[PDB]
RNA sequence: GGGAAAUUAGGUGCGCUUGGCGUUUUAGUACUCUGGAAACAGAAUCUACUAAAACAAGGCAAAAUGCCGUGUUUAUCUCGUCAACUUGUUGGCGAGAU
DNA sequence: ATTTGAATAGGCAAGCCAAGCGCACCTAATTTCCCGT
DNA sequence: CTTGCCTATTCAAAT
């Protein structure tokens, strides 16, 4: 409206607060806060890590079943082929001496194949009793196969230690191909096997990926060649956008950045005191040729006056002079001094190039040959083994060689040289955020606070001021110095600047906010609620106020009461659909199935879980009811050390001697984890079917929600969840699955004559009873329970400061004594509407 | 006061390539029980090692260093319009209401 | 008068860590340059 | 740290 305003901004975490205030009177207007779910890095984190760890099972996976075909193709392994009680690592050292069956032949290829090492692990030739450090066993290792194979190696501590796998079982591929060249050495005579199968089967083994290879065809994350990755990750030039940077070490790039320091220079002479065009000349060809780092005393020789006449050159931390080193030039000088060749720029520059971009020998070699040059293959030979070459020049090349001639003859700065040579729209467009590269959190905040100042522009007409505070992650430090908000305040000054907008952005250092609380008496509380971040916002916008021209001011701020709130609601499809875990099941003595747990560390000196379960439920132990005799033998030990915690640990600390199964002749192996009942089986995802004859069932645990959709019928509420697991993608959008979704109505009894209701999402707003929560989730789907939280404050809090000891969270059962339920939404700024919903369901979810 | 480049040292993010593990099932062997002079047969499925297999539910693809599946963006409803495939819904844009 | 069912309180558990690579951007120190308060 | 979900405990209503 008419009026005119401030607009305050606190920008947080996991808020942005506004407010309002009128430009005359700096009476308030309006606030509220904005509140969202801080963008951890870790979430994506996650993501990629786990698509790491889906390819890397996806290869194994697809390099057994290369070496499977081989296998067939050569006629060594059938469809009945009896594989099962083939121990391979006796196959393993057998077969480097003696005649194989096919059987065991093909279990010993299988086996090698499966599990194959590290290819990217040198010597450390250290031992500091690390079991977590690849380096330092990778070497222990090494130092073991001196004079045996790794499967000589493996078979002995079998015998010995009587186990292989762990920590201790990290080999180098070139220690498991050494052993399988010699396996098919042996081999060879007694089956028909011939060069291609062992050039063909060594390839599989030691073959992988390379960085720059990246995934096959199909990969929204792959790419078609190394040009195109290298060409779709390098940055773009200033001065002239779509030519990519160049490369650091061109010669152009090189020589650009010698001639600035010496134009720099400034001498106490009598003729000019910068440097001429011939003096610069015979100084870069007597001084940057010849010598790899250029010393005053060498510029000073050259020009034939005294070091302390030259004053202005870059100086090294320690104090020395320096200047920039031609790297290519001398790299090539070095390996040949043909004037052919490095008196040649636009080589140089292509040579280079090369080098940075591609990444193994093999690949330079050919791309230098196709360059069709004066070298020959003894000098690309040697040029492809050269390092160093990375990174780029932050201009391109179009740029340099526009101006070098400039720097040449005249002593100008770059700058001086280059400079010498949104209107159409309505709202902040948030791609602008985008253009320039932020922390993952900051860039959530900062999307946040542009649709936040829209949403007022739109409703209250433009801004007189716009006012910004970050959080941190009478003194005139107040103009805030971080990248971010040098960064936010120049997004929005261009906006407000180019579509002719009289509107003053400014910021103020996050102290500087405290301390106007302490000076004007308003204390600082988490404790009330959300509301500390508007009030923080209303400070922001008095504090303009008094940089134009106090108790009323902040009485009204103080005793303001109208706040609004806007949660933000997640309606994202194919997040995180159940947890990773597998469990076995058991049926107990009552018929139950029951979720089957582990006690691990059972010799830790604190650790009383089984004393405790012992005491209370030696029925929950499976070896109660199956290894009697162990049981009987485990009692005594807690009889024995009661007195302690873990009996078990002074059992190993007075005896020396871990727990064994019974046994006659005192043979029976460690006890090392004890299995137990746990808790019954009710929701769960059912995974048996990958098992195949598992006896009992295989299940994983939290089911997490998508959405529930609420019914009325016939004056009973009743509710449905959809889970993740019932959403399905399909070419372009995702759907939830009717099927699942029918089964799930049919549990819940709700009739085909039922009005839907509504959907509530997560941080979706509902009203039970006439009261107002924020959903959470569904509590029990069985027991029609659904945890929400209160708006204003999180119910943790509100217990805190009332000191109550209750648990802090709420649950709402929805039943046939629940009278009302209504759905309500917020826009941006938190003004609250109750909503209306459509006749179905949603099923399409395009989005 | 603001912006820019170079050098050295560290950090952050996106992406890629690997390795040993861990969870779980089936089998074998050891441990237990029964029978047998013994080999061994059966019972038990508990404790341990080894192999093979699965590991967000799934979806493609078809001999391939094969590919995707936990991130980001995300108040609601109506009308107009363009589009989409699911053929009456849900996306973009615009307008209105809540 | 005692037993059965609802509601509230109480509590448990959730995959991991080591090796390598590209590019981008930030900070700090030092020197120089270009615009202006 | 938060959330999905089970167990156990306490009080009121029905046989
Ligand atoms: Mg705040």
């Amino acid at each position: 409206m008419k009026r005119n305003y401030i607009l305050g901004l606190d920008i947080g975490i996991t808020s942005v607060g506004y407010g309002i205030i009128d430009y005359e009177t700096r009476d308030v207007i309006d606030a509220g806060v904005r509140l969202f779910k801080e963008a951890n890095v870790e979430n994506n984190e996650g993501r990629r890590s786990k698509r790491g760890a889906r390819r890397l099972k996806r290869r194994r996976r697809h390099r057994i079943q290369r070496v499977k075909k081989l296998l067939f193709d050569y006629n060594l392994l059938t469809d009945h082929s009896e594989l099962s009680g083939i121990n391979p690592y006796e196959a393993r050292v057998k077969g480097l001496s003696q005649k194989l069956s096919e059987e065991e032949f093909s279990a010993a290829l299988l086996h090698l194949a499966k599990r194959r090492g590290v290819h990217n692990v040198n010597e450390v030739e250290e031992d500091t009793g690390n079991e977590l450090s690849t380096k330092e066993q990778i070497s222990r290792n090494s130092k073991a196969l001196e004079e045996k194979y790794v499967a000589e190696l493996q078979l002995e501590r079998l015998k010995k230690d009587g186990e292989v796998r762990g920590s201790i079982n990290r080999f180098k591929t070139s220690d498991y191909v050494k052993e399988a060249k010699q396996l098919l050495k042996v081999q060879k005579a007694y089956h028909q096997l011939d060069q291609s199968f062992i050039d063909t089967y060594i390839d599989l083994l030691e073959t992988r990926r390379t960085y720059y290879e990246g995934p096959g065809e199909g990969s929204p994350f792959g790419w078609k060649d190394i040009k195109e990755w290298y060409e779709m990750l390098m940055g773009h030039c200033t001065y002239f956008p779509e030519e990519l940077r160049s490369v650091k070490y061109a010669y152009n790039a090189d020589l650009y950045n010698a001639l600035n320091d010496l134009n720099n220079l400034v001498i106490t002479r009598d003729e000019n005191e910068k440097l001429e065009y011939y003096e610069k000349f015979q100084i870069i060809e007597n001084v940057f040729k010849q010598k790899k780092k250029p010393t005053l005393k060498q510029i000073a020789k050259e020009i034939l006056v005294n070091e302390e006449d030259i004053k202005g050159y870059r100086v090294t931390s320690t104090g020395k002079p320096e200047f920039t080193n031609l790297k290519v030039y001398h790299d090539i000088k070095d390996i040949t001094a043909r004037k052919e060749i490095i008196e040649n720029a636009e080589l140089l520059d292509q040579i280079a190039k090369i080098l940075t971009i591609y990444q193994s020998s093999e690949d330079i070699q050919e791309e230098l040959t196709n360059l069709n040059s004066e070298l020959t293959q003894e000098e690309i030979e040697q040029i492809s083994n050269l390092k160093g070459y990375t990174g780029t020049h932050n201009l391109s090349l179009k740029a340099i060689n526009l101006i070098l001639d400039e720097l040449w003859h005249t002593n100008d700065a770059q700058i001086a040289i280059f400079n010498a040579l949104l209107s159409q729209q309505k709202e902040i467009p948030t791609t602008l955020v985008d253009d320039f590269i932020l922390s993952p959190v900051v860039k959530r905040s900062f999307i946040q606070s542009i649709k936040v100042i829209n949403a007022i522009i739109k409703k209250y007409g433009l801004p007189n001021d716009i006012i910004i505070e970050l959080a941190r992650e009478i003194n005139r430090n107040l103009v805030d110095t971080r990248y971010a908000t040098r960064g936010l305040m120049n997004l929005l000054r261009s906006y407000f600047r180019v579509n002719n907008l009289d509107v003053k952005v400014k910021s103020i250092n996050g102290g500087f906010t405290s301390f106007l609380r302490r000076k004007w008496k308003f204390k600082k509380e988490r404790n009330k609620g959300y509301k500390h971040h508007a009030e923080d916002a209303l400070i922001i916008a008095n504090a303009d106020f008094i940089f134009k021209e106090t108790p009323h001011q902040i009485k009204h701020i103080k005793d303001f009461k109208d706040y609004k709130y806007s949660h933000r609601v997640d309606k994202k499809p194919n997040r995180k659909l159940i947890n990773d875990t597998l469990y076995s099941t058991r049926k107990d003595d009552k018929g139950n199935t029951r979720i089957v747990n582990n006690l691990n560390g059972l010799y830790d000196k604190d650790n009383d879980k089984l004393k405790k379960l012992i005491n209370k439920s030696p029925e929950k132990l499976l070896m109660y009811h199956h290894d009697p005799q162990t049981y009987q033998k485990l009692k005594l030990i807690m009889e024995q050390y009661g007195d302690e915690k873990n009996p078990l640990y002074k059992y190993y600390e007075e005896t020396g001697n871990y727990l064994t199964k019974y046994s006659k002749k005192d043979n029976g192996p460690v006890i090392k984890k004890i299995k137990y009942y746990g808790n019954k089986l009710n929701a769960h995802l059912d995974i048996t079917d990958d098992y195949p004859n598992s006896r009992n069932k295989v299940v994983k645990l939290s089911l997490k929600p998508y959405r529930f959709d609420v019914y009325l019928d016939n004056g009973v509420y009743k509710f449905v969840k959809v889970n993740n697991l019932d959403v399905i993608k399909k070419e372009n959008y995702y759907e939830v699955n009717s099927k699942c979704y029918e089964e799930a109505k049919k549990l819940k009894k709700i009739s085909n004559q039922a009005e839907f209701i509504a959907s509530f999402y997560r941080n979706d707003l509902i009203k039970i009873n006439g009261e107002l929560y924020r959903v959470i989730g569904v509590a029990s789907d069985l027991l029609n329970a659904i945890e929400v939280n209160m708006i204003d404050i999180t119910y943790r809090e509100y217990l805190e400061n009332m000191n109550d000891k209750r648990p802090p969270r709420i649950f709402k059962t929805i039943s046939s004594k629940t009278q009302s339920i209504k759905k309500y939404s917020t826009d941006i700024l938190g003004n609250l509407y109750e909503v209306k919903s459509k006749k179905h369901p949603q099923i399409i979810k395009k989005g």
